[PDB]
């Protein structure tokens, strides 16, 4: 105590830095933009390739999107299933590798220089359905872990639902599931035993193609943890209407008594259309969700924690509040906005699954609920470098404006990129950017906001693997109120991981520089 | 309610920003600097056109170091009491507004290009003296103003020893107290009724000296309220044991029987000194002062208070641990006394060096910024705490402190393997205008509040240096150059203003 002598080498009693405090960086890159002959990217040699090259840069995080089955567009944001795998990431040649195709039965190379699901469907599906086919009719190590995965109730909770709407959608022509007769719509007992006889095969099918997308899956999880890389998935908000989470799930969602939507999801007026955008998904029974703990909820965190170290959570303000349009409508902004489940569904999030690592999109329309309820979860928000030069200096997308507890970004998926951004960018915007940045030439303005990006105070800092390839607008991942070309962007057939060492060497300089090794 | 709809305005209600976490810049130049006839610098019209200029700059803080009377090398960090004024601070011009000089009586313009304290001694202080004289001669309105001064209890708790130990110093021959007799020495009650009857006039004269400094400072930072400048003052954690705060305080520093120290203080080899900085200051008997609630150290603050809004505290490591020639210091229990005496105070600490453990928990315990030097930020690796992405919100941002040389005259002597990392981080045009580019990565920062070095805004080399620490000589003398005005530097303040602006600052 005070006055009193202290011990020795007190001079060595040094502040150790927090290792969660960490600086870092990481590339956003969807798995379906790999290059390979198939007509999509896979979970097969270039996600590997990818992910040893990301390593090589330095950088500690690989950011993607939604890994759910997407709608026909293409979009992970409107996914057929909640917690499903989009199964035409599977790799046919790792099917190979693991005894259940044998080489000769894969396809010829199809040139597809952007994803069509429709090609790459025709293409792959009848291999995956045969490998799957292989994998049932076995009696082995392989079948025991197939029985394994579907016996464990963290699986069979969503996937037992999934395969059942799947096989229903297969007997029947109809539109959407609002068209079934009535005891395959409202999930009769005797309707459904009727289904697995009449569909036991499909059933085992698509149960064995979720255990091949999890196995693949886990496999490349795996490989960028042995190689320093943490995968960041997202966690799309909404899900479409025809999935078995709404139909499984009826009394949770907005729907009137014959099982149509009352109210549809989007939001008001905004950067990317004047009329606003119409998802137009369903939307929560926020109250009727409590009273069963917020279960659906809490089985999908359970299902992210199982597939990634951390989940980015998709349009965060949501929960705080949302926009809810009349299901007729044919525009967004017309619609209310309605009070969010709050605290109480973190808490319950929390309660059931422990520890999570989350990062919020708090990006849109802020209101004061919004940035409360983030602080409250501890949960790092977002800035984007292509929002910061409209407004004054307050822009909270300014650097100097950033936080420490955040991911910046150059841009995400919804944002064109750097060089197209750049192309079309407003006069008094372009002049301003010029000040804050630091820029050579034009060609190379990826780099300059790259640069600044990494910069940052913030502690990650994410770029998508378009601007670190410095492509322009024809590379977009997607345009926010779209309904048609989105989706498909593929890395060029002749770019090759091995060809990128100028693009790796620049990163790690910079990565080095602002201290994120 | 959940699932309800939400009123109408509920896209309105955004965030509003704390108007606590503001963001600002400033400037630290010492008053000694400003231009004049006298020989220093002065808190007449520079100061007030100094506040103007900063103003229109839009920068809101001006930082001072400490005001107090300097040793002899002109040191505020090693001065002659801890509360005082330098009154050689003390504008001539405004006792003539005053009525206590006339203007025949103000002495021929001496060249000065830096301060000589001997030399602007010798010039002001007879005159200062004869002000003095005139407002204890007289009655009226002033007088009784000197009278309010010196029964205010806050003023009287520390100005009647600082009088008496001046009077006793004056009295004798002796190199420090340590020397004085006896009662003299230990202050002995009809040894100090003795003083007053035989240095009556020294003492009043002492006391009205104080008063005008009081008066004149309080002008300053009047002014500055009014422009929206707030004044950020410095105290270094020690004071020199030839002083009142020593003499009359005995028992709460660490002394023998015959009030020797025995420990003085200090911190071991450095970036300045291969053998340490043996500053040789008295130490502070933390126990004793715990024994009747610091208010030693509260009666300080208070005084702080008085004069600035806002206060650095040199050393602030120094009350986590200190280094007697490491022993534990006060803690959090100080400040709580601080608290409990004083109320709300805005304290800096100087937090440089290589520190431990406790001063960081000490610091975040008691919500005070820290400090960051862009000249400390190119040596090791992008872990250094001093480069900008590794700032804090909660921190003071220099470009260099009184303690460092200019940006130019660092630049100019800077090892290359340092010189070719800054190239890289910092946004640099010409040499020339390096010192631009530091203070631009200064505003660019996080940190709330970043303060530049008049000279550095001015463009100025090594000459410009206010202090080398551990050197003894030719220190703390630099002025403006006597042909830079305020009203010429219009094309550094828009440049400011630019650069404010940018960065959320104004
Ligand atoms: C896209 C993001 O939008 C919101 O934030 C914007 C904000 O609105 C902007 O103003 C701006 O804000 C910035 C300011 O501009 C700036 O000044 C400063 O202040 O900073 C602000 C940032 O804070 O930028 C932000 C951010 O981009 C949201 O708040 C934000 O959360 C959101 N991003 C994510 C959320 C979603 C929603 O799940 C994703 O949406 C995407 O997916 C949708 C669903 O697929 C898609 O909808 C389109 O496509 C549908 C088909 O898939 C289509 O559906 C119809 O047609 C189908 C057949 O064709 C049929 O099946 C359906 O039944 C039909 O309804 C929809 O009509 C169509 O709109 C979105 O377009 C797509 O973006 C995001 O990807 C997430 O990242
Ligand atoms: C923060 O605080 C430090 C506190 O020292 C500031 O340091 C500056 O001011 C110091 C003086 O107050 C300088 O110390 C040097 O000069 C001292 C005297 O001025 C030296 O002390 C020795 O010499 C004096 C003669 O005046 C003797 O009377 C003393 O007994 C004897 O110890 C001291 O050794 C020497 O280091 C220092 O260089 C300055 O940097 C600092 O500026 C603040 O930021
Ligand atoms: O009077 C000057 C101050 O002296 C003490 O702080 C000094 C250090 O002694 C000195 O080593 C140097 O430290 C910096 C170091 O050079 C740099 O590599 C490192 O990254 O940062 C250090 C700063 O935190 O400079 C400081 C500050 O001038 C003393 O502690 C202080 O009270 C005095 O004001």
């Amino acid at each position: 105590s005070v006055g009193e002598d202290f011990p020795s080498e007190y001079e060595q009693w040094l502040p150790v830095p927090d290792p969660e405090s960490r600086r870092r960086a990481g590339v956003l890159l969807h798995p379906t933009s790999f290059r390979g002959p198939h007509g999509i990217g896979d979970l097969g040699e270039e996600a590997f390739r990818f992910i040893d090259w990301l390593h090589s840069t330095g950088c500690s995080v690989w950011q993607v999107l939604p890994l759910v089955p997407p709608d026909e567009g293409g979009s992970p944001y409107a996914g057929q299933d909640a917690n499903c795998g989009n199964t035409l990431l599977i790799s046919l040649d790792e099917l190979v590798k693991d005894g259940l195709l044998i080489k000769d039965e894969l396809p010829q190379p199809i040139d597809a220089d952007s994803v069509n699901y429709q090609t790459a469907n025709k293409l792959k599906s009848p291999l995956i359905t045969k490998a799957a086919k292989r994998l049932i009719d076995g009696n082995g190590e392989l079948k025991s872990k197939l029985l394994d995965f579907r016996n464990d109730p963290s699986i069979s909770c969503w996937l037992e639902d999934a395969a059942y709407f799947a096989a229903i959608d297969n007997t029947l022509n109809a539109y959407s599931w609002f068209e079934w007769p009535e005891p395959l719509k409202n999930r009769h007992l005797s309707a459904l035993e009727a289904i697995y006889e009449s569909q036991k095969e499909f059933i085992d099918l698509f149960i064995a193609k979720q255990f091949l997308f999890q196995r693949q899956w886990q496999k490349v999880r795996e490989y960028a943890r042995r190689q320093g890389v943490d995968i960041m998935g997202d966690m799309p908000i909404y899900v479409g209407y025809h999935s078995a989470d709404v139909w499984a799930n009826k009394k949770h969602f907005l729907l009137n008594k014959k099982g149509f939507p009352l109210l549809v999801s989007g939001v008001p007026p905004d950067l990317f259309s004047e009329t606003g955008q119409l998802w137009g998904s369903p939307l929560y029974d926020w109250k009727a969700m409590e009273s069963d703990q917020y279960s659906w909820w809490v089985n999908r965190i359970r299902r992210a924690q199982d597939l990634y170290d951390e989940c980015r959570i998709d349009h965060f303000r949501g929960f705080a509040g949302f926009w809810a349009v009349p299901s007729e409508a044919k525009v967004a902004m017309v619609g209310r906005w309605k009070v969010g489940p709050g605290k109480s569904l973190f808490d319950a999030i929390s309660k059931g699954v422990g520890k999570i690592k989350i990062i919020a999109e708090d990006l849109g329309v802020i209101t004061k609920d919004v940035v409360e309820l983030r602080k409250s979860i501890g949960a790092p928000g977002m800035a984007v470098l292509q929002f910061a030069f409209g407004g004054g200096a307050d822009n909270p997308h300014l650097p100097h404006n950033h936080e420490v507890n955040q991911v910046v970004y150059s841009g995400t998926h919804d944002n064109d990129t750097i060089r197209g951004w750049w192309d079309t960018l407003d006069q008094e915007e372009k002049s301003k950017a010029m000040k804050y940045l630091s820029i050579a030439g034009e060609d190379d303005i990826s780099w300059s906001v790259i640069q600044a990006a990494f910069s940052s105070t913030a502690q990650t800092a994410i770029i998508p693997m378009q601007d670190i390839l410095g492509l322009g607008s024809s590379a977009r991942m997607n345009t926010p109120a779209t309904e048609v070309g989105n989706w498909g962007w593929r890395i060029p057939s002749s770019t090759s991981f091995d060809n990128l060492e100028t693009e790796s060497d620049r990163l790690r300089d910079l990565l080095s520089l602002y201290g994120r090794l």
